C-alpha cells in the first residue's frame, strides 16, 4: 500500500546518443523516502508484465515516438504527466500495487538511497540496444515455432492425400 | 569490385564496429564506412528481392563482442559478401545495393563519416521496423494455427468417410 509515487522531473542524459530518465520520488513512510530513475522503456516493460498477469485490467501509457522529436519540451512534459497518471493508477489497485514486478520496479524492498541510484538504474534499465536484442531473439524463436507449424501442416496434408487415395480406391471397388 | 581496407571500433559512448571500405568500379577513380549492421540489413533485403540466392555470413552475437580472430573471419566473410554482391548483375544494380554503396550519386573521398551517419538506420527506426515484423509474424502464425485447425477437421471428415465405405 505505498504512498503515491510522484515524478519529480526528467533529465536528458548523453551517451553521444541521448536518452531521457525520469526522477521518481517514492515514499513508504512519511519520514523516509528515496528516488529511482526510470526510462520510458521501463514503464513499458512493466505495463507489459501487468497486461499479462492482470489480463482483466488495462493501464495507460502515453504514446511512443519513433519519428517526431523525442526530446521535444512540450512532448516530454506531456509524456511525464502521463507517466505520473500511470503511477497513480499503478498503486491505486490493490493486487497490482503489491505485485512482485511492481515492488521490483519501485525498489520497495531494498531501496538505493541517494548516491546508489544511478548505479541501480544503470543495472536495471533496459537500453534501446538491449531491447532491440530481445526483439531479435523473439523474432528468431517465433521463427522456430512457425517452422514447426509449417512442417506439421505438411504432415497433416500428407495424411489427407493418403486418405483421399484410400477413398477413391474404395469407392470404385 | 569495391575492396575493404580494414576495421575500426568507433564509439559514441556505446561501442560499435565500422568497416573502412574502398569503393571503385574499374579503378583509377573513394572511401565509405559501413557498420556490420547495414551489411546484415542489406542481406535481409537481398533475401527479400533475391529469394533464390543466398549470400555470405550468418549471425553474430552472447560472447566476447570484440574478438580479433572473429574480426578477421567476419571481414573475410564480408569481402566474399561484396564479391557475391557484384557477381550477379541484378544484385549489383539492385536499388538497395546501388544506394548502399553510394553508387547512385557518390559524395567523393572527403565525405565518409557524414554519409555514414546519414545512411545507417537509427536505433529508433530499427526498433520500429523490428516491432512491425514481430506483429506481422504473429499474424501469420495465428492464421497458420487456424489453417491447421481446418486441416484437422478435414481429416476427421475423411476418416469418418473411410469407416463408412468400409462397411459397404
Amino acid at each position: 500500500r505505498p504512498s503515491t509515487p510522484t515524478i519529480l522531473g526528467y533529465e536528458v542524459m548523453e551517451e553521444r546518443a541521448k536518452f531521457t530518465v525520469y526522477k521518481i520520488l517514492v515514499k513508504k513512510t512519511p519520514e523516509e523516502s528515496w528516488v529511482v530513475f526510470r526510462r520510458y522503456t521501463d514503464f513499458s516493460r512493466l505495463n507489459d508484465k501487468l497486461k499479462e498477469m492482470f489480463p482483466g485490467f488495462r493501464l495507460a501509457l502515453p504514446p511512443k515516438r519513433w519519428f517526431k522529436d523525442n526530446y521535444n519540451a512540450d512532448f516530454l512534459e506531456d509524456r511525464q504527466l502521463g507517466l505520473q497518471a500511470f503511477l497513480q493508477n499503478l498503486v491505486a489497485h490493490k493486487d497490482i500495487a503489491n505485485c512482485l514486478a511492481v515492488r521490483e520496479f519501485l525498489c520497495l524492498d531494498d531501496p538505493p538511497g541517494p548516491f546508489d541510484s544511478l548505479e541501480e538504474s544503470r543495472a536495471f534499465c533496459e537500453t534501446l540496444e538491449e531491447t532491440n536484442y530481445r526483439l531479435q531473439k523473439e523474432l528468431l524463436e517465433k521463427q522456430k515455432e512457425m517452422e514447426s507449424l509449417k512442417k506439421l501442416l505438411s504432415e497433416k496434408q500428407l495424411h489427407i492425400d493418403t486418405l483421399e487415395n484410400r477413398i477413391r480406391t474404395l469407392s470404385l471397388e
